[PDB]
C-alpha cells in the first residue's frame, strides 16, 4: 500500500511514534518518504546480500529473518515479509527497537542524510493529527 503523507503520520501517531524516544512525527514521516517513498511493499538489496524491508526499510541482517542472510539476528523475531503488509504495526513495533539500540534514528541513512537537522515539522503540516 502507498499512503499518503497524512494518512501514515495519523497511522504512526496512533501507534505510539509521535515523541518515541524524544522524536517527533515529522522526523518518521521524514525517514519513510525517503527510505521507501511511502509504500509498504519496497524492498532493496545491499551489497552484503542482506535485503531492506518495507516502509522504514528495515534490515535483514539483524532484525528480520528472510531466509537467505547467513548469519542474521532476527532482532525483531519476524519474517521480514510481515514487514510489507499495509498493516505498519510490525514495521513500527520494529522500529521502535530499532530507535532504542544505540544510536537513535542515524539507523536510517536516509534521515541522518535528508531529514536530521531539516525542518521536520513541515512533513505533517495541515494533517488533522
Amino acid at each position: 500500500k502507498v499512503f499518503g503523507r497524512c494518512e501514515l503520520a495519523a497511522a504512526m501517531k496512533r501507534h505510539g511514534l509521535d515523541n518515541y524516544r524524544g522524536y517527533s512525527l515529522g522526523n518518521w514521516v521524514c525517514a519513510a518518504k525517503f527510505e521507501s517513498n511511502f509504500n509498504t511493499q519496497a524492498t532493496n538489496r545491499n551489497t552484503d546480500g542482506s535485503t531492506d524491508y518495507g516502509i522504514l526499510q528495515i534490515n535483514s541482517r539483524w532484525w528480520c529473518n528472510d531466509g537467505r542472510t547467513p548469519g542474521s539476528r532476527n532482532l525483531c523475531n519476524i519474517p521480514c515479509s510481515a514487514l510489507l503488509s499495509s498493516d505498519i504495526t510490525a514495521s513500527v513495533n520494529c522500529a521502535k527497537k530499532i530507535v532504542s539500540d544505540g544510536n537513535g534514528m542515524n539507523a536510517w541513512v536516509a534521515w541522518r542524510n535528508r531529514c536530521k537537522g531539516t525542518d521536520v515539522q513541515a512533513w505533517i503540516r495541515g494533517c488533522r493529527l
